[PDB]
Order: structure tokens, then sequence, then C-alpha cells
């Protein structure tokens, strides 16, 4: 038992293991296994380089030793902040075999966060690249050390300068400690904003299950060719199905330099990728490029889009722009992940956010009083299952206000279950606009606006107002020449939109504040408009 970990109920645990949900295998067993059923069947691609499963397997073994000689022991936490590169793999499976626990930080993090990540998780090691996307991470490290003189095992992929050169750790394999299929395998990082993040303990059993399923639902096989276009450490592109899921199904993963259609498209054409995943904001740009940039993306088959609702106005265009099957994906690091099945109608794909991936996923839409709302109603989404946590790392306070007494985790999202179980998300309860004592589902108004020839993307945020409590302020990224706020409102009015849903204010910008994985940060936008307001 890892300090801070909250297990599932004894009786419900057995259920899962007995119901073949928990395989009883580790990531060690996983890699050991696959690496031996198809040896040099390419597993990872970066530029011109290639890494056989078997190769990955080896390096892992070797690195594990080097890591162990470094002094890292079972259960030790090791924050890992690497971009989309081959090392990320050897590095995490090596820790997985050592029993160490990675802590998945994103490359966009900095001292404020990394110090917290290190201080909190009581990390025994920090892993970074010499530099990426123009940001030298050793300077960041130097920053963290300054605050954490104790952090003494800084490791670096590429020119390691004064710290520890990741390349020199590999050494002779050795006997490693028994890792139990039920041990916490790593610690993930909770959603973007509300402030500081929460850590998310996952275990070989609960996670790998979330992989085998996703694979089955996404149809991943040896033919699979996934293009990691988002920071892969993020749950979404790490397991839904993500790079790890891909490994599971003996397929091959292609690491892209950045999310830009500039790095991905040529890469898509060249490596002939068949599935990739974008968040909504990035999805718009991908589209815009998929015309104003002819170049063969025909290889593509499935194009995942999650992290936030993919407004109907845009989803409907996948088939036409990328000539493939769109897949809504509404998941979370806490567990539950919903997928529009590659089967079901075009409509279901274009107007819902899917339905749970596991038969054992339980989801209840309660109302402000934890009173199950009526059928098909809109309400607070709670969930519970095989790959859904029962508590955050060391956080008794948050856990009290996030997990019901019976294990249910409230996801803060507001949704309505449909006929077939499929979930149609409205948005985050805290993203709701309580204007003049009226509920305003932002997304709804946004979706309309995307339909305007001069709108590229849009994020409706609420803003203060002493008389109505809150007013509505929409941010618009012009699809060229910034339309007139009056023109947009008139547009909404013509479409028949309810007066109280029309944005009180329109604010034009070139891009929206985002987060680690790249989602728009409505929190951020809120701050923005609130400052402007104060400016007066
Ligand atoms: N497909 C989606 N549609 C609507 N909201 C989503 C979707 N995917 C992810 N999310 C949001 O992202 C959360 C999970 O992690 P985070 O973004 O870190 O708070 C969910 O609870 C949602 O609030
Ligand atoms: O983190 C998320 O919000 C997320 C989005 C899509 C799919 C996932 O698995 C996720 O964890």
């Amino acid at each position: 038992m890892l300090k801070g970990f909250t297990p599932w109920p004894d009786e419900l645990a057995e259920t899962y293991r007995k119901n073949g949900c928990w395989a009883g295998e580790t990531f060690g067993d996983l890699l050991r296994d696959r690496a031996a059923k198809y040896g040099d069947r390419i597993a990872i691609t970066c530029g011109n380089t290639h890494w056989s499963y078997r190769e990955l397997d080896t390096r892992a073994d070797r690195l594990a030793a080097g890591f162990q000689k470094l002094g890292i022991q079972q259960k030790d936490r090791v924050v890992v902040q690497l971009p989309n590169i081959k090392e990320f793999f050897e590095v995490i499976f090596a820790l997985f075999r050592l029993g160490a626990l990675p802590v998945f930080a994103l490359p966009s993090h900095r001292s404020s966060e990394i110090t917290y990540f290190c201080e909190f998780a009581e990390a025994a090691a920090y892993i970074i690249p010499d530099a990426y996307s123009g940001f030298d991470y050793r300077s960041l490290a130097r920053q963290v050390q300054s605050k954490l003189p104790t952090l003494k095992n800084i490791i670096v992929a590429g020119e390691a300068e004064e710290f520890l050169p990741l390349e020199d750790l590999h050494t002779e394999p050795v006997k490693l400690p028994e890792v139990k299929s039920s041990d916490v395998a790593f610690l993930q990082l909770s959603g973007g904003s509300t402030g500081l993040s929460k850590l998310i303990p996952r275990t070989h059993d609960d996670y790998i299950y979330s992989l085998k399923r996703s694979v089955e639902v996404c149809w991943l096989d040896h033919s699979t060719v996934y293009l990691a276009a988002l920071p892969m450490a993020h749950n979404y592109p790490l397991s839904s199905p993500g790079v790890l899921g891909v490994l599971y199904a003996g397929g091959r993963v292609v690491l892209s330099p950045s999310p830009s259609p500039d790095d991905a498209f040529p890469l898509i054409e060249r490596e002939k990728v068949t599935i990739t995943a974008l968040v909504p904001p990035l999805a718009m740009v991908w589209m815009d490029a998929a015309s104003s940039r002819r170049d063969d993306l025909s290889s593509l088959q499935v194009l995942q889009v999650g992290g936030a609702k993919f407004s109907a106005e845009a989803a409907r265009r996948v088939k036409a722009v990328f000539g493939c099957t769109l897949q809504q994906v509404f998941g979370m690091a806490e567990g539950l992940v919903n997928y529009t099945r590659l089967d079901d109608p075009e409509e279901i794909i274009v107007n819902t956010q899917g339905k749970p991936m596991s038969p054992y996923d339980e989801s209840r839409v309660w109302d402000d009083h934890d009173r199950d709302v009526k059928p098909g109603e809109t309400g607070h989404l709670l969930t519970r299952g095989p790959y859904t946590i029962r508590g955050y790392y060391k956080a008794e306070e948050h856990n009290a206000a996030s997990f019901t007494e019976d294990g249910f985790y409230r996801t803060g999202d507001i949704v309505r279950l449909t006929r077939d179980g499929y979930i149609v998300v409205e948005g985050r309860a805290k993203d709701q606009i309580n204007r003049g004592g009226e509920k305003v589902a932002a997304e709804e108004v946004e979706n309309h606006l995307l339909a305007h020839p001069a709108v590229h993307d849009a994020a409706m945020v609420s803003m203060p107002d002493q008389f109505l409590g809150e007013r509505s302020c929409v941010f618009i990224i012009p699809r060229d020449e910034a339309p007139k706020a009056a023109e947009l409102k008139a547009f909404l009015r013509e479409r028949g939109l309810a007066a109280y849903k029309i944005p009180d204010r329109v604010e034009f910008v070139e891009s929206f504040p985002q987060t680690g994985v790249g989602k728009v940060s409505k929190k951020a936008l809120r701050e923005a408009i609130s400052e402007k307001l104060l400016a007066g």
C-alpha cells in the first residue's frame, strides 16, 4: 500500500479481477510480453529513427538498472517532463519495472508547478530534455533545485550540462523488485484550472484495463499508426487510446515535433498515419489547414477530438475535410472515458460525446441535491467503475468534496444522458453563465457563432456585473477580418437565439489562452475580461 492511495472496496475489487477486468499483469509484463511476440516490429518512430518493441524492451531493462544504481527504489516518485520523444518510453517502462512511480508533468509547466510537483510527491528524481521548442529545461531545473536543494538527481536527455546525462544511465540488466499488478503504477495530473493540480494514482490493473478496452473500442491492431500530436504524457493522448494503448495492440506510434499541421501533415502523408487526436481549439486549425494546404492525409482513418466538447457545427465537417471517421472522446484523468463508437450513425458521432467504454462504468446524473434528475434531464455528472479513482494522492480535503460516501466521483461536468446512454455534454458547471438569474449554456451560443463565415473559433465566458450579477462576454478569433460585434449579435438574433443567450459583450483576439494539452482556458479568459472591466 502506497501512502496516499485509496483502493477500491475489497468486495468490488475481487469483482473486477474475477470479471476479467483486471488482468493481473504489470506494464513490465505487458512490454516483456509484446516485445517477445513481434521482436523488431517497429514500435516508435521519431524523424528517421526507429525503435523495435524488443529494443524498447531491452533499453527499459538496462535503464532500470542504471536507475536502480542511481539509488531510485520501489515507490519513489520521479516527476517526468519530456516532450514527444523516444526516451519518454524507455524512461517510464524502466521506472515501471523498477517499481518507481513516474509523475506526468507537461512540457508547458514551469518552476511554480514543477517545484510543487517535486515538493508534494516527494520526488526522488526529475527527468527533462536538454531543451525543446526553444525552452532550455536545465535552467528550469536550476530553478527548481534553488527551491529544492534536496532534489539531487536531475537527469537530462541530450546535452545534460552539469546534471545527469540520461544516456549514461543505461547499464547491465539486474534482478528487479517484484512489482504487483495491483501497485500504484504512476501518478497523473488533474485538470487544468481551479488552481493547483491534484495527483492521480493509477495502478497496473486499473490502467491497463482502460487500455485494452479503448483498443477494442477504437479498433487498434498491428496496422495502427497513431500520430502523437499533443503532449503525450497527458491522459488523453497516453491511453485514449493514446500511445500506450497503441503499444498494447502491437501497433506503431509516430512522434510529431509539435501539433501544427506543419509538422503533422507531412508526417501523416509520409508515415501514413491512420489515427490521431486533437483537442477542439487545435481541431479548428487542422481543418483550416486541410484546405489552405493540399497534401495527402488520405492515410488517416480515425480523427479523435476531445478534452472539450466539439461543437456540432464543426464535428459535422470531419467526414468532408479529412475524409475520415470523427470520434468524439469525453474522458478524464480520474478515470471514465466515453467514446462515439466507430460504428453508430453519423448523427450520434456529430451530436453526442459518446458513451462509457466499460460495461462496468456507472454514471449518475444528479441535481444540485444529489437527487438523480429525471430521465434524459440535464444535471451533475458523477461516475464510478474499474478505471475510475476513489481518491486523489494525499488530499483528504478535496476527496471529501469530490467522492460521494459510496465511491462516486463527481466530474463537475453538466450533462444529459440520452436514449442509448450516450452523453451529450453541455460544459463544466463552473463554465455556466448565470446571467440575470438565467442559465446560459455557453457552448450552445458558441456553436452558432462557429457557423459565421468570419469566426474561426469562440469561447463564451461570463463576466461580472453589479446589477445582473454576471453578464456574458464572448471571445472571437476572426477567420481573417474581425467582424463587427453588432454584426455577430444581429446574426445570432436572426437565427432565433433567445435574447438572454446573446453575448452582452464581444471581445476579439488572435488566439485563446490554453493549457498543458492545449485546451482553451475559460478560467483564463474570465480573468482577462475581468481585468479589462477593472481597467475602468
Ligand atoms: N469531449 C469533451 N466534451 C466536453 N467536456 C470535456 C470533454 N473532454 C474532456 N472534457 C473536460 O475535461 C475534464 C477532465 O479533465 P480536465 O480538463 O483536466 O479538468 C472533464 O471533466 C470535462 O470537464
Ligand atoms: O483529460 C481529459 O480532459 C481527457 C480528454 C479526452 C480523453 C481522455 O482520456 C482524457 O483524460
